């Protein structure tokens, strides 16, 4: 089937910078012919080559192409000039989730349940496709116009066949003990995010990267008294040192028992994207 002739930088009115990575920068752009707002990720080839990140960029482009679900940022086009790589991404109008965490303090039982369910529904999909995020954090979970999640940053994503260490606060213990990640890394990360939604802060916190890692392996963290009981139980079934005993993994019989947890008693999994998100306090 004949696809539209490659896009060019000149087809856009580039605007404000939205994000700044080490290898990339994300710019808000408006397609002139169509009036559309894309989040264009700009990567400089020389730097990618120099810093030996070609397989990283390849993987990213390949993984985003494989994704087709409403809780994920979509890839529309890719084009390149003499010095840069451009990725045409979906523009989440309301930005990062961390913005809403920091802005309202911490989430109520209804909000924590709805966004947790959206993240679970998203991971069930991603894992269904045998893809692992490897760096799931509130900085990577964005909010669209509708206030529904849109997961991004697939640079570090890994496609399983039959390495990289993410953000310190969300690193699972096994990553510090064998340098090996699986579906269970993403479930440990989810355990942190939930703790972060209820208590307004990540679970493991310390003066530097070393003390954080020390806390993670020792499993040194504690629930504030003002924490929902049902959410507390869920967080304890996820922040488990034994990677094979995390609620949601294949050893634990997958996503069935996770979605089945009392903290999601009222959640209707089958149509979250169609549901009207609760008002953020
Ligand atoms: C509230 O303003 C913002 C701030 C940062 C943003 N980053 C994206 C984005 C990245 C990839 N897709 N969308 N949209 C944003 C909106």
């Amino acid at each position: 089937p004949p696809q539209p002739r490659k896009k060019r930088p000149e087809d856009f009115k580039f605007g404000k910078i939205l994000g700044e990575g080490s290898f990339s920068t994300v710019v808000l752009a408006r397609e002139l012919a169509t009036s559309r707002e894309y989040a264009i990720k700009i990567l400089e080839k020389r730097h990618i080559i120099k810093e030996n990140k070609v397989p990283y960029v390849t993987r990213e482009r390949d993984v985003m192409s494989r994704l087709d679900h409403p809780f994920f940022v979509k890839l529309y086009f890719t084009f390149q000039d003499d010095e840069k790589l451009y990725f045409g991404l979906s523009y989440a109008k309301n930005g990062e989730l961390l913005k809403y965490i920091r802005k309202i303090g911490s989430f109520d039982e209804t909000c924590t349940r709805f966004y947790t369910a959206e993240i679970v529904s998203a991971l069930e999909y991603l894992h269904g496709k045998g893809i692992i995020h490897r760096d799931l954090k509130p900085e990577n979970i964005l909010l669209n116009e509708d206030m529904h999640i849109q997961i991004t940053d697939f640079g570090t994503a890994k496609v399983l066949s039959p390495s990289f260490v993410g953000t310190a606060q969300y690193v699972s213990p096994e990553l510090l003990t064998e340098k090996s990640a699986c579906k269970s890394s993403d479930l440990w990360a989810l355990g942190c995010i939930i703790y972060q939604l209820v208590a307004g802060l990540p679970p493991f916190r310390a003066g530097n990267e070393y003390l954080i890692f020390q806390k993670i392996i020792k499993l040194e963290y504690d629930f504030p008294e003002k924490f929902f009981p049902k959410a507390r139980d869920l967080v304890e079934k996820l922040l488990v040192l034994d990677a094979t005993k995390r609620l949601g993994c294949e050893e634990m019989e997958g996503y069935g028992p996770l979605k089945a947890h009392p903290f999601f008693e009222s959640v209707t999994w089958e149509n979250l994207h169609q549901q009207t998100p609760p008002k953020l306090t």
